[PDB]
């Protein structure tokens, strides 16, 4: 109902403001930076969060708001809320200036909120002796956004290489960072708010507080539960239970899964779930997925196809990332739509159901045809989580890595053949089991194995992989305990034949990415 | 002298080093031409497999055998730091029915142990289930009852374990037992060094020496020694193969001028030689066989242009190690005998700085070994960034010193951010065929790859290397 719009500007925390929307019950609005006002006028937004970004203000190519855009924020009355990039966009907008810092930062960072009275508390007055003769030459006040803070202190993550040098138009400085002056900004004529730290991120300890101000007491916003959508969604398809079917691609992953329980529920013999096996699968994943679809739902149908050789075959030279991508989209199409075909009913009375979340439908409005059904479009993750846990499905399920579509071609790197594939599902075995058995693997986000075309002293290559991740676009290394490691090591050197030597992955996304291609 | 006889083990260096300790001369062999030479003992090393055998026992020539060769011994006569036990009422695990099938010496080679107790290291699969002929058993084990066995008449020695690892505590001390007791000796390496430059000082007024500098702790301190003696007659060259690190040659050359005032050094920027003759070379083998065969070329090209081959001898560095694995100018090699351990406190003997002492051994080919596949000036650059980092930081944190070797590697496979991958190695050595992985604390290691993806253009991944050698190797290729 009462929806803010949130701009992206490139930002690889950009879901985590959309997640903290969905926390504090707010309808979000996900759309590009270059949005255009015929497709915002006719909608109810209250408010607008401009997102950080890797790009520099100053230089060309950089993202902007068009004038009219921004404009038209101001003539409606449309509080503004920019973070980091943000809040430097609206200083350019509005006669303001940003240069290079002559210092970075990055991390934890304690920033000061701003007050008449309150400026005496800056010890770090020189960095930019006294705090009268520096911030007599801002304007103060004696602000909404940190309402009911307590402190006038407080924690927040950093992450920018420049800052706002001048301020724009008639605005207040309300906050100071010591290695950046103007740390936060705010106008009172106009709702414009600005901070060059992240409040999305979990680490910006009053964060959750400075989104809940902004929405409810600043943009008075009325209203949305994300974690009621499905449930709605679900309660509305129980009309068509009698005449229509609903077809899901089966994966064994969480997502695909949970959703198949709430649907088969309410479908029964109408449901039917297909397992197509890609041949890029780890070792007796595809028989053991699909017993356990069955041990878990006893009445549900469940096509199995052995596809490995048609995606083998079509995959044989293939040494390009992007081109494994491609064909193996292809060919699961093909694959997929075959099985639906050999079912044998009307294409025009069918339901797609697919667990598709909240980061899928951000990342899609970025850069045989059926009705869609997606329960889980404003859910995340650990919201996912906890509805296998309230359908009380094994623990397996909920705690297990998540697991690409792809499988092992993006893992097998360059030329992928049933040699390669078979030494990776070896090693890939060994590290998981063993994660388990010495009880990592359910605080690792995400652990694999990866086999490179390079060679040591002659046979293959293998690089372990493990991360901690906060959401789509960021992740830590994990930091497996050394006397582990060493243990996982030296089973995978002497039980697999083929292989003479262990990597560790130690990069962290940015600037690398989880997968190696 | 003692015969030493090779069956594959990875310790093979760590028993020349005892018998070095010990004062013995050794004469390394593959498992003949024996007949000939002054044997006083044989030794069968051990190996990861698990001959003139009448010879030893009709000359009354002891045998001493460990791991693999306690177990041929056995054959022919029909893991971790343990306590053994060499009376029989001691033993606490078994009571006295089991040593009961056994025949129990009331041993030579643990003469002056004072303890019934010691500690031994261990390393086998494969253990003596039936003693052979008329052996006794002397010591037991928790998880090896046969543990060592010895024979009377043909004075054998048999033992399961590695004593000439420096875990086993009492190593050395049956090493000595064996060569002097048993044995009855009757050679120090490094005072070799010191009476082959006594020797070569009398061929100071007419001969001169040459020698092919490195930068390597070994090559200085040969010349350090050698050219004290023919002072202007010495001539030290160093070649530039464009295949060392960040600012290396200019580094090398300055260090050398600064620490030898008044010698000779000619430096011959060879890189585009090098790097051209290298160009499409992706196998490890012929990369090695390329370099060689660039640096001789140079090498004597080098002589040419300086002033009579006749009289000129070739100093070089070799060292023991070198000389084992193995088996114009008058070549002259006095640490032939020698380790690195002491070659190490020569330096320091001779006042040098602690640079040197201390400096990572860096191989013959440098980074082309160093990157997989294609070498080019693109990639080494990249390397030289990457390796420059990770060693100033591992000297910054106080790390470089306790780690035996590290540097960067540049593999030829890609990754998203397409980029260049990284790897950093650093391995703790004991000896050339032993050698495990540096466990950099996990805060430390974090803040050299920020700092590498931070500042290095073309790499946006890098790994770390957890292998262990055996079965992997110390460089990649
Ligand atoms: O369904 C998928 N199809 C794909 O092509 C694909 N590529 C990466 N991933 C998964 O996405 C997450 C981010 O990985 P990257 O940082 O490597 O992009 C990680 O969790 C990856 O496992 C994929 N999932
Ligand atoms: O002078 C050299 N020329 C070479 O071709 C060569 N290959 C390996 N090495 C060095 O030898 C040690 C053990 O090497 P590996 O464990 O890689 O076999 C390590 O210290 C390596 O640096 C070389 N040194
Ligand atoms: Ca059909």
């Amino acid at each position: 109902y009462d929806k803010i719009l949130v701009l992206n500007f490139g930002s690889q925390y950009f879901h985590l403001i959309v997640k903290r929307l969905n926390n504090i019950k707010i309808f979000s609005e996900t759309k590009d930076y270059g949005v255009e006002l015929k497709d915002i006028k006719d909608m109810n937004i209250k408010g607008v969060i401009l997102s950080g970004g890797p790009y520099s203000v100053t230089e060309a190519g950089s993202p902007h708001l068009k004038k009219e855009v921004f404009e038209y924020f101001l003539e409606k009355k449309i509080p503004i809320f920019g973070i980091c990039y943000g809040m430097q966009e609206i200083a350019v907008q509005m006669n303001g200036e940003v240069k290079k810092s002559k210092t970075s930062e990055y991390g934890c960072t304690d920033v000061n909120i701003l007050r008449n009275d309150n400026i005496n508390n800056i010890t770090y007055c020189r960095n930019f002796s006294s705090a009268m003769d520096l911030y007599s030459n801002y304007k103060l006040m004696n602000c909404c956004l940190f309402e009911n803070i307590k402190s006038d202190i407080t924690t927040v993550w950093m992450n920018h290489n420049d800052e706002v040098t001048k301020i724009p138009e008639n605005f207040y400085l309300v906050s100071s960072s010591e290695n950046c002056l103007i740390c936060s900004i705010y106008n009172k004529e106009y709702n414009i708010y600005g901070v060059q730290y992240h409040p999305e991120v979990y680490e910006s300890l009053d964060g959750e507080l400075m989104f809940y101000n902004f929405a409810y007491n600043i943009c008075k916003c009325k209203k949305f539960d994300p974690i009621r959508y499905h449930e709605l969604e679900l309660k509305n398809i129980e009309k068509y239970k009698h005449d229509h079917y609903v077809i899901a691609a089966m994966s064994g992953g969480i997502d695909s899964t949970v959703a198949a329980a709430y649907t088969h529920k309410i479908f029964k013999e109408r449901f039917f779930g297909i397992f197509i096996d890609n041949g890029l699968l780890r070792k007796n994943e595809a028989e053991n997925v699909y017993t356990f679809l069955k041990s878990t739902f006893p009445d549900m149908n469940i096509t199995k196809i052995d596809a490995s050789e048609n995606f083998l075959s079509n995959l044989q030279g293939v040494t390009d990332p992007e081109q494994k991508r491609k064909i193996i989209g292809k060919l699961f199409i093909e694959e997929f739509e075959k099985a639906v075909n050999n079912i044998d009913i009307d294409i025009n009375k069918t339901f797609l159901l697919q667990g598709t979340l909240y980061p899928d439908i951000i990342e899609s409005k970025c850069s045989l045809k059926f009705k869609l059904f997606e329960p889980f479009k404003y859910l995340f993750k650990d919201d996912v989580k906890t509805l296998s846990r309230e359908l009380n499905l094994p623990e397996e399920i909920t705690n297990r890595h998540p697991f690409p579509g792809p499988g092992l071609a993006i893992r097998v790197i360059g030329e992928i053949n049933k040699h390669k594939l078979n030494i990776l599902r070896e090693v890939d075995d060994i590290f998981i089991n063993d994660l388990k058995q010495y009880g990592l693997y359910n605080q690792i986000s995400q652990a694999f194995a990866v086999l490179l075309s390079s060679k040591s002293v002659y046979d293959y290559v293998c690089v372990l992989r493990a991360v901690k991740t906060s959401s789509f676009m960021t992740a830590n290394w994990y930091q497996i305990p050394y006397d582990i490691l060493d243990k996982i090591t030296t089973r995978i050197l002497s039980e697999v034949k083929g292989v003479n030597r262990i990597l560790y992955d130690v990069s962290s996304k940015p600037p690398a990415t989880i997968e190696f291609e």
